């Protein structure tokens, strides 16, 4: 359709307004004194939140261009959430700060490209400086978990031990307990999410759950639909849920499965094979050995139509997040899986490239799941405990993949980079833009407290090291001694993502959108 | 869709107007001199009420933001109604008073967080002070019941004895009498309501009633629909009504059942299993023993499809309120149920944690229903008597879960807390905001009488103890001697819920809603 | 949807306008000199009436609030019509008068509650005073009947004898004659109307007529539809009409029957069982004995599906009014019915409570119908005679359940209550409001004549006793000697209903309605 095009400054103003609308709505929920935000529910009473992520999801503007700006900075929160699993609001306040001052410098005549270069330089030097000041050990892992579950020491300990058993990389799932106590057991996960939403049968978690499903392993991309019908019929009996782990399921057959899940029971859930090219099919073999199935390869491609339930692997349970699929308890234990492990473990011995050995080591490391059965007290208490552990786990994993909290770490880092220079004046301005934005988080936390940000900032900048401002007690002191910590992971992730999106927007010279007319 | 966002004061004004529209409409019906409110019926003559709850349900505003405020304070009434079962209008007048003065203090510059803290402190000290001045014994239980049934001593006595027989926790139901007199008999209830409305075949009571229904007990969450079809067909003969007490019925299979109840007879009604985790399935076993059925567990999950009518328990009648399900007269009396009781009663002896014993004690306490057959006079008189006992019972249960009425209790409590202070000025203001709101109920009762609230309030505050103002006779005197009492339960519940919702609104800094454009 | 709320005066004005629009339109048809009102027919020539009830039914206003007021006062006419069966226009003029002056006093500052109390006091003292001045005997019954049939002495006599044969409580029906003369015969009725309209196959009478229908007697509430299908099929042959006298037919199965009556022949008509609780089912047994059927009780509930035509009672004819169902000529005469009478007649001997004996006496009194075959002259004359007797009967029954007419009775009553006082000034004002309204009827009758109401009123108030104004001859004199009488029943009913609705409106402080926007 007819488009609307805006260049330079005209496009810059529309972007700035859009980011301000989103950022302002989000930033009010920062810190222990974060204010509430009312999100109008389609039906019933409105939602009350202090959670930034929840607020951002609702932000969409009428002005096509402003909305573009809001959707661009919304990428900061989502990316930081996907990486660190926390600190999205901090990322949003940092992004806005860099964009605000960045665009103002552009309007002043500064070179967009130079500005970006200066900002990027400040961020690289900042992250390394952040490392110097610095969630690896179980002490920290247990400390983060408890914090994520309202100081519940029980939950933090369960997570720490869970990660200590299967490694801070292994698959971990939370299940219901069987009469009090807290159980932990490894009962025999790849980076692939559902090819399309809607498969999400549990909207609250944004994940797909399948109980005792069959797993169709294919080495080709499904698009034909029709030749899949005979396999679907076979799965329609007993094991209702079906998990398709093919090379890829094209929009053709994929759209058919999506339309079939609606109304027609649980049906099927589709994801793509882990890895690519050569290692893709060898990786599929590992899944086949776990689940006890047969991979329908190129030559067996004709067989895709006459694939019996014997060729379909099976598992006790499977959970598919946005970008992670975990197969819990596969059917083909010991003998099969262990023999597979013996082969690959012998592959590393066949010394070739150091690369191969690393990749093969990842495979043997993958071939079980560690289930955490929660404290089964009464009935409702067990449901809450599971809700606590579930959220606390998710937050700890992101925290794993500490520095003084309250935004003092970034301020302390900015003080060190005061002499940082670039190749020119514009690059120097960009550097200072980044350093001024590193004060934004603390200033916003203080602003929400009802105190003057300029004063508190000045005082903390006057202090040294872990000297910061406790927004909870309205008192200054040693942040770490007061227990106000931030994983170095969430802090650097928030800064890096804020700077990348901000860098893109500052480098933008033209915007195109469908005309309202 | 595109949203509309408002911050601070802009959002505060919209909220205040919304709460004022709801509160003002509701508060006119407070006390013995409560005014009428006309609710326009879609068809026929408009509804005339002095019942606050009925009025609030109709309140919905055009301005998206104002409506948000109205729906927020509407939560006070609903929560207080769910807890105390009375005093919703009092709760609404208290909420408005706290919100009005709270937001005004915010606009004046006060710190929202500090204000909330002061209010909360005043409420905690107030409730304990309220306890000092203080529906446990049967005297009070019988006194409340009569009051709920227009001074009908007959009804109050039936309820008092009913609660004395199965305990003020046990299940009680009202049925039709068999030729005059008033019968009471325990004929062999968990906190779970219908997973979705529409199942409510009796709109007047807001509950679901099933006569001689089959009870499908499952230990897994239903979502497949299809595998439920064979069981539904079996129930389609003889025992038309079906009650599904599964771990949970997901929106998939749930939505199918909801669409099937419409037009297709009574069909099925769904609720979730009592408790959670470990005790959930042990609790299901107790229901299975009562109804004489078999619980379809994890392993028996495949059997869910081939579950015969022999596995389905059965009862004489079942009533499902918003948050309570009561199974009246199960089929499997004596032997089965009594043996089950013997096991659990022997579990408490096996001393482990004091916790377990408490939970196990709750189970043995649960394993009958006490039916109240009303005074069967003529025909229509019996219908009214049942209507009286039914409402009087509901109000008494909430009253169970006394202080001077006429809003004098809260005023007397506020006088004691005159020296209450906080950590700062803002916290002191919040405290006073709460104390000024404690006069609202009496002032509103007097306002409806046509008398000057400031004068009557001043006079009662000048008195001592139970000295209050009788709004019915327009005379001052000892409230308790005049028979104007209020259950301490309804009073503290009204104050606590008013303060919580008010605390949230005062802490709100941003509102988001779908744009009208 | 979004609502519109109005308080106090704002709501009072909207109500007053609405009542004025309805009352003014209605009151022009009062008395012998009543003016005509044109009611626009959807198709064809407009309706011309001097009948107030017909006019009121058409009144509906655009302004949501004003319409609420009109629909509220419309309740006066309908209630008085249901009780006295006449005097609706008088009731409407009384209501308007009380509401007009009542609301004006409220706006003046008077206390709404006090006002209501004064009005109520004036009405109670007025009705007893009305009794002192006072359709029991057959003389009056015959006098009212003739008056209702245009002075046709024939009709008045038939009704008087009909009521003398089965009592002024017994069931009476009008049928076509068989060759001149006027027959009267008792050929072997409960307070229950059709559960839903639409069943009304005769719109002109607002009643349902069934010829030789089967009667399904059930002791449970039907809602299942499906289990009723087999019984409906059995009735689909021969005896097309079906009458369901169950405990109650819930909206589920009820809505299905309503949709089936449309297009699908006469089908079924549903009503609920007479009485409630214990006496409900004993009362059903009495109907079963009359019609010669079997009552499907609780235990026989399963049999509801396999209920043969043998279990269905049968009658010659059945008529279901708004609130009355009459079974004409049941099949099971003498032996069956007489034996049933012997049991209950022996129940009264078993002296227990005086209450039981009264209720049992009502049952034996109920166990026939008195048919009135009209003067069969030519063909068309017989149709008119039946139309006369039918209307004259209906009016006489209401008249049974005399004082000077022309509104002089109420004026004479108001003169006596001139010294009536209350507990305060506001209560005294309310009293006077009621006394001034008692002149409204006469003033309106005179106003329609074209004469000055203030003058005629003054003159009648100057007279004594039955001294009144004959609006027909435009002459003063003794009302009773002139034959202008009013049943004390219609007069007190008109006043009481006018005062009750007026009391509610004056006590109204808030109105809520769906927003036009």
């Amino acid at each position: 359709a007819a488009k609307d095009v805006k260049f330079g400054n005209d496009a810059g103003v529309k972007m700035l307004r859009g980011v301000n609308v989103l950022a302002d709505a989000v930033k009010v929920t920062l810190g222990p004194k974060g204010r509430n935000v009312v999100l109008d529910k389609s039906f019933g009473a409105p939602t009350i939140t202090k959670d930034g992520v929840s607020v951002a999801r609702e932000i969409e503007l009428e002005d096509k261009f402003e909305n573009m700006g809001a959707q661009m900075v919304k990428e900061v929160a989502s990316k930081a959430n996907d990486a660190a699993g926390d600190g999205t609001t901090t990322a949003t306040v940092l992004a806005q700060a860099i964009i605000t001052e960045g665009l103002k410098a552009v309007a002043a005549g500064m070179n967009p490209m130079d500005l970006k270069r200066g900002i990027d330089k400040a961020v690289t030097v900042a992250v390394e400086e952040l490392k110097a000041l610095s969630c690896s050990d179980s002490k920290a892992i247990a400390q983060v978990g408890t914090i994520s579950a309202n100081s519940d020491e029980t939950v933090g300990k369960l997570i720490a031990e869970a990660m200590d058993k299967v490694g801070k990389e292994g698959v971990i799932t939370v299940e219901d307990g069987t009469g009090l106590q807290d159980e932990l057991d490894v009962v025999e996960q790849f980076d692939r999410g559902y090819l399309s939403p809607y498969f999400i049968n549990k909207p609250e978690t944004g994940a797909v759950e399948l109980e005792s499903p069959f797993i169709l392993l294919a080495d080709k991309k499904i698009s034909n639909i029709r030749e899949m019908l005979p396999v679907l019929e076979a799965v329609a009996k007993a094991g209702k849920p079906l998990l398709i782990i093919a090379e890829d399921v094209e929009g053709e057959a994929l759209a058919t499965l999506v339309v079939n899940t609606m109304r027609g029971i649980v049906k099927v859930a589709a994801v793509k094979a882990p890895g690519f090219g050569d290692r893709r099919k060898a990786m599929l073999q590992d899944i086949a050995t776990l689940t006890g199935g047969t991979v329908i390869s190129e030559e067996i491609g004709m067989e895709l139509e006459k694939a019996t339930l014997e060729d379909l692997g099976q598992a006790k349970r499977v959970v598919i997040n946005k970008d992670t699929t975990t197969i819990i308890d596969g059917v083909g234990e010991e003998a099969a899986i262990q023999g597979r492990v013996a082969q690959i473990r012998q592959q590393i011995e066949e010394a070739t490239s150091d690369y191969d050995r690393e990749k093969l080591q990842e495979r043997v490391a993958k071939l079980g799941v560690a289930v955490i059965k929660v404290g089964a007290a009464t009935e409702v208490e067990m449901k809450e405990k599971k809700a606590r552990v579930e959220d606390a786990l998710h937050a700890t994993r992101a925290a794993v993949e500490v520095v003084a909290g309250g935004g003092v770490a970034l301020i302390r880092v900015a003080s060190k980079l005061a002499d940082l220079r670039g190749q020119n004046e514009d690059q120097n301005v960009g550097i200072k833009v980044a350093l001024r934005a590193m004060e934004a988080p603390l200033r916003q936390i203080v602003l929400n407290c009802g105190e003057e940000p300029s004063v508190v900032a000045n005082t903390v900048k006057g202090g040294d090291g872990n000297y910061g401002y406790n927004a909870a007690t309205e008192e200054y002191g040693n942040m770490i001694d007061m227990g106000i910590l931030d994983p170095t992971k969430v802090t650097r992730s928030a800064l890096q993502y804020a700077a990348s999106v901000a860098g893109l927007m500052i480098t933008t010279e033209c915007m195109v959108t469908d005309l309202p007319k």
